């Protein structure tokens, strides 16, 4: 059973009772981390890839992407949530694609490191005010575009937090050495490069 | 409130566990729309004050927006979605505060209405295709500023789907017949006008 | 259909074989009163009105079998999506001779929930190899949850003290005198065990 | 090597890379290859080990109940053919559960609905169910040979017009004095069902 096609095909005609009963098939079979690798990105990728195609148009997106947000959202809140000093993850300010930044929470709170996603686009002076109050041991962004990075200056992510991590498809190693982040490939890397 | 308060500390110190405790225990307490009009809108309101006073930062705001968020959408998958031909709901074009746009989604589909929730900020043509594709009843915009319905063309939201609704703090009457749709005072007048049965 | 008449609802599903509608009522609950509420608010009261109607020859010992088997696999889901930390393990387990498991099983769910790594046993465990298995895996703590007394009973005097670094007992089953004879420490509200741990 | 891995995760209290393993089973072989290949032959080197005295018993707790755990999940994932039920569960006495849920599941893939009561149900309470749901038939699964011994003869009979009793501790002449059919293997028992008898 090709659960992805099924998926975008539910999304696609208004159908959201199958679409979450379909995905919950796919959470069963793959399990959390799996679901996530094996059925919602291919999904938000096959959307984007339609919509740049000029197949779909930006509504049949917003549907399909809304309703995968809730999911993950879902999921996140079911994670564990310890006490101790918070690691904040966000986007950096521009980006509005926010599910890569889920995506790293959610791979924190697996691994019991209490996350707290504050949403996409956060001001560097916010963020890093907050960080400090809270005493975070890091900060995590996910850059899915490129052009938000390169809109800020040298420097512009050091001072965040103890650790600073960077990630994601917009983002490279020379781009965050240039920033002063630490580059991170994988979602799978973050909990142990923290521990 | 007091409630409305502690809730607000909890997510300021970044203890969401006793900022869940207390939401859960608001919703045993009022219920679905108690919980809304007395605690989660106040919230959201004082946030935003509270910002425009220079009390809190940017990085605080998300946060608690982001959990209140979260909160609605459970609330808007218990609500249930029904099937039938569906209602869009939606903000405009240049629109990114979305939760107006849910809480319309979640008291419609309370009367069961199938409210297809898109997320924010739909350009106008895409919209009206996928409404005229799905065979939607209706397309419901929330407009929280007003600068977006300001930049629109005169007769811009007429023609989106058989029935056009308009409401939120950045729209007006004036506004919605400039734009040919029809403004809804408030939730339960949208509710009312939408209801089937 | 209201929160108040969910456990109700549910149980009616069970008793009619409608497992599907089971999931949809559960799930209804795990999102009106969150994962800790849900277990709280509509799993327990189901599980002690089972009993109770069982005791008051209402439904038989299949009825039960069908919803408590139903709901441990509920509480498994969610225990699978909780965290789970590296680090020392705490055992999570019943006495020997305890067969109700799912004590244990929200012990577990409520320490993983904090982010502690509980390794849910299943129950009914003997002490020498409960003890091993603490000392080889370098656990923190052993968890039991006691449902009936009378396993407790059956143990001599000190038999929990040596199981782990901390050995914790609670459930319904236990008292603060019978923790004190076997050698555990007491524990009565499930919200605490993570903060007593560390 | 994917069945060593997962027992020696297992021993070590590595329950996400344990977890990890099965899901790479499950994706490499599918849900039927997964229990022929990775879930069965640990279950039974499990028991191997505790009988040498390699391993305690507290370690088979840990590998069994998280191996029942995933098998409940695949159970559920094959969901609800439509149609009466079949009552699975094993004889009283009986605390081995997993040959059980295998039944049901392999039931369920060949769309019968199957529904998993647990282990160790008295019969008398097995036939009430069976009555008050219609059953269409009652599968019992027999790991132990000696719960079987303790019962009557013929105090299968009648559970529902159909009832069958396998596993290790099943055998033909005990089926026929306890009044069920005897099913070998489970390809055997969903086949049973295409036809009367
Ligand atoms: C949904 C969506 C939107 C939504 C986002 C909604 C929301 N609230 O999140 C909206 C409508 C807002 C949107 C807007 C736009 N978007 Co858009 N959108 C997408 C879409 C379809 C899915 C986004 C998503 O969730 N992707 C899932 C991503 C996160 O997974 P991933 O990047 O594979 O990430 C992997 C790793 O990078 C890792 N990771 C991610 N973050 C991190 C961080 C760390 C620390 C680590 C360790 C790992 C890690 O996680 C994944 C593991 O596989 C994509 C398609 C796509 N291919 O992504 C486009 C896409 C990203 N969008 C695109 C574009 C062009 C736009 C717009 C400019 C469109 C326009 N207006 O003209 C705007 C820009 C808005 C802005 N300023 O950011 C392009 C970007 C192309 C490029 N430049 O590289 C894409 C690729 C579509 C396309 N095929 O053209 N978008
Ligand atoms: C959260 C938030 C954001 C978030 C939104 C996150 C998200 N994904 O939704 C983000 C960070 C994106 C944001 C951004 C900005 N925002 Co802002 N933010 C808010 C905040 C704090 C809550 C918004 C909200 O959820 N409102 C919904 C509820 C709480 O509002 P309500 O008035 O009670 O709505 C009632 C009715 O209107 C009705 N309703 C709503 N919609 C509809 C639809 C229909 C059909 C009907 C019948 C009824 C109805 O339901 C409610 C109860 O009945 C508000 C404060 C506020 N008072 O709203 C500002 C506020 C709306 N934002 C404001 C501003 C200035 C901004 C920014 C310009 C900031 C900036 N400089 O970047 C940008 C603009 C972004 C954009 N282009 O839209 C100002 C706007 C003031 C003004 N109009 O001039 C506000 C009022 C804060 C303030 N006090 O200054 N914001
Ligand atoms: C399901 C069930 C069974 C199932 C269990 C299946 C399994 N788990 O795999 C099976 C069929 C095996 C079973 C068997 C029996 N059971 Co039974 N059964 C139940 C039933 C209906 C629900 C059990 C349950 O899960 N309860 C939920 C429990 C665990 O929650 P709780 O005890 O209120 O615990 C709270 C706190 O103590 C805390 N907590 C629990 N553990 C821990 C641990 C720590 C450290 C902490 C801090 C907190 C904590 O969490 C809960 C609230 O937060 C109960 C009804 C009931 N009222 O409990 C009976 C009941 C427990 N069973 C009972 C009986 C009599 C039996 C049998 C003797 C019947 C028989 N003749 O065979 C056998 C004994 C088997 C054995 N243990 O050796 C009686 C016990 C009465 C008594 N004490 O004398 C009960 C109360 C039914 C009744 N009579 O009303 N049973
Ligand atoms: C885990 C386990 C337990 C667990 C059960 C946990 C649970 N299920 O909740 C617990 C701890 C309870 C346990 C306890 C005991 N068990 Co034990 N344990 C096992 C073990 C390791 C796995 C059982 C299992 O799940 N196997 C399922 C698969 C592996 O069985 P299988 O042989 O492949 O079955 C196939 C077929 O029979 C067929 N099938 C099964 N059912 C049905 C039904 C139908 C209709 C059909 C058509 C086909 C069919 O499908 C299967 C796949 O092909 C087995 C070892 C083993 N089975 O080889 C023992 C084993 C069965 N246990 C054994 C023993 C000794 C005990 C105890 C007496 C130990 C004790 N002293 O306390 C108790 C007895 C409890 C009781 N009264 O039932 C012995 C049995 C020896 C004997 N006398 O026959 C075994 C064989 C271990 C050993 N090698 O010594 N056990
Ligand atoms: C990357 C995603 O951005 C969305 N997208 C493209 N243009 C706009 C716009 N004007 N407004 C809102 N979203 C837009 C598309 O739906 C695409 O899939
Ligand atoms: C209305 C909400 O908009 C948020 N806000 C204000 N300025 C910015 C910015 N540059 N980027 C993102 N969010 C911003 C504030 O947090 C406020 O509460
Ligand atoms: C506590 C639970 O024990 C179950 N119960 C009662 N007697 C037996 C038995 N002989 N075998 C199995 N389970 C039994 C009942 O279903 C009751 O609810
Ligand atoms: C068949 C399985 O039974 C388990 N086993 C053996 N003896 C006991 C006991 N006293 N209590 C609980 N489980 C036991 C072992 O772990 C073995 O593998």
């Amino acid at each position: 059973e090709d659960l992805g096609t099924g998926l975008l095909e539910a999304l696609l005609r208004g159908d959201l009772a199958g679409a979450e009963a379909l995905f919950r098939r796919g959470l069963r079979f793959w399990g959390p981390e799996g679901v996530l690798e094996h059925l919602l990105l291919p999904v938000l990728r096959e959307v984007g890839e339609a919509w740049h195609r000029g197949e779909i148009g930006v509504a049949e997106e917003h549907l399909a992407s809304t309703f995968l947000r809730a999911r993950l959202q879902e999921l996140l809140d079911l994670a564990g949530f310890p006490p101790g000093p918070p690691v904040l993850v966000t986007t950096p300010p521009g980006e509005r694609h926010e599910i890569g930044a889920m995506l790293a929470a959610y791979h924190l709170r697996r691994k019991g490191v209490p996350a707290l996603y504050l949403g996409p686009d956060t001001p560097l002076p916010d963020l890093r005010a907050l960080a400090r109050r809270l005493g975070a041991g890091a900060v995590v962004l996910s850059a899915v575009l490129s052009e938000p990075l390169r809109a800020l200056p040298d420097g512009a992510l050091k001072d965040l937090a103890p650790r600073v991590f960077l990630g994601g498809q917009g983002a490279g190693p020379e781009e965050a050495r240039r920033l002063g982040a630490e580059y991170m490939e994988d979602l799978k890397g973050l909990a142990e490069a923290l521990w």
